[PDB]
């Protein structure tokens, strides 16, 4: 339950915000921009303050703030983490309210999950219709794996979930080529 | 948390295990023939007796017992449950001690996911080297949506899941037709 630091970015551990990053976050969350392509559309105060309580209890979910340079970029995190398999999820949402920031969310929680975690793969959900951040995850080098078929129940259809991952020796290999 | 009943089948949730079901369950679930299957190999008694208690509080996770004219079964569960997106995830392992059994719990365990409550999909992972939980599923007309590539660590070797699905037309096609 520790914060991690990346060139000049800091991963704030949701279990180390202030009151006001607490808010923040929430912002974040339920922001149009980030809830259309969630799980959940919209989270309460009440609940938000009981996830972050939550957290303080559970090293296999792992969830930051980041920032750089007095700059709040957005959220990051690293879930469903297994250390004798050595696999996680991979979670971002940008601030809503910038027009990138995405990328370096990315990079840092990279250098998180596989250098400071040690993990071996990561994995990522994402909805078919998210064009957005599927070409995104494409340009960052992740591979599809699959699907789940008619996971998501999206304006009374239900739609799929496309799954992606990346290992350590792709990582590696990214950082060898500077 | 309550108990299901299929035909002469009993479904007792672990939240309603006497003391006896509970070291039964504990029993089958660390015997080898079902460890070698699981993510995890082994479970003290204690993490045990603290799962059930933390699975009165966690109704998106079921885990079941199944009972058949004073046969243990073995048990089964459907998890990660999301009742707006109607998605689960299945579990099996049949009484290490019998011959068959998994196909009985399958049948008892959809007609609660599907009909109880009413998913639209349920979805499996499977380890790739788990051959006849492979065939198995295929026979029941589980079908192959992608894998979770490098998931899991064995004998220091990094293997895959593989994901398969039902939904709930599938379901019902089998049903129409006996
Ligand atoms: C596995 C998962 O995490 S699934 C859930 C993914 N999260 C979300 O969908 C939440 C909503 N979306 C986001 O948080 C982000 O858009 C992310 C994390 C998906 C991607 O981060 P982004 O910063 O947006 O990366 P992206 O490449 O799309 O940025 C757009 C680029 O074009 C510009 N741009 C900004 N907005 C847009 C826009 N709507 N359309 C096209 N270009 C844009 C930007 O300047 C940027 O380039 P630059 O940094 O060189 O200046
Ligand atoms: C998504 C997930 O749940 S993944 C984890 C799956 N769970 C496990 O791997 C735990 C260990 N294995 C099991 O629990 C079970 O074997 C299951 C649930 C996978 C399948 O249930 P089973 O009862 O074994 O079904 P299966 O079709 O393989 O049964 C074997 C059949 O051939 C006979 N048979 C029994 N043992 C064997 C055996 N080792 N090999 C071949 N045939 C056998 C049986 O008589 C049975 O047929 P019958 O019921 O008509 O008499």
């Amino acid at each position: 339950k520790k914060n991690y630091s990346y060139k000049n970015i800091q991963a704030i551990d949701f279990t180390n915000l202030n009151d006001g990053e607490k808010l923040l976050v929430l912002e974040f969350r339920n922001h149009p921009n980030t809830a259309l392509w969630m799980y959940s559309t919209f989270i309460s105060l009440k609940t938000h303050l009981q996830f972050i309580e939550d957290l303080k209890n559970s090293p296999n979910h792992r969830y930051f703030l980041f920032k750089e340079e007095g700059v709040y970029l957005g959220v990051g995190s690293i879930t469903k983490i297994n250390f004798f398999h050595k696999h996680g999820y991979l979670g971002i949402y940008k601030n809503p309210f910038l027009k990138n920031g995405g990328e370096t969310i990315l990079k840092a929680l990279e250098f998180i999950a596989f250098e400071e975690f040690q993990l071996h793969s990561l994995h990522l959900e994402v909805m078919e219709n998210n064009f957005k951040a599927i070409a995104f995850y494409e340009k960052n080098h992740y591979e599809l794996e699959g699907r789940l078929k008619g996971f998501i129940s999206k304006d009374k259809e239900f739609i799929d979930v496309l799954l992606y991952y990346k290992d350590k020796k792709g990582y590696n290999d990214q950082s060898l080529l500077k």
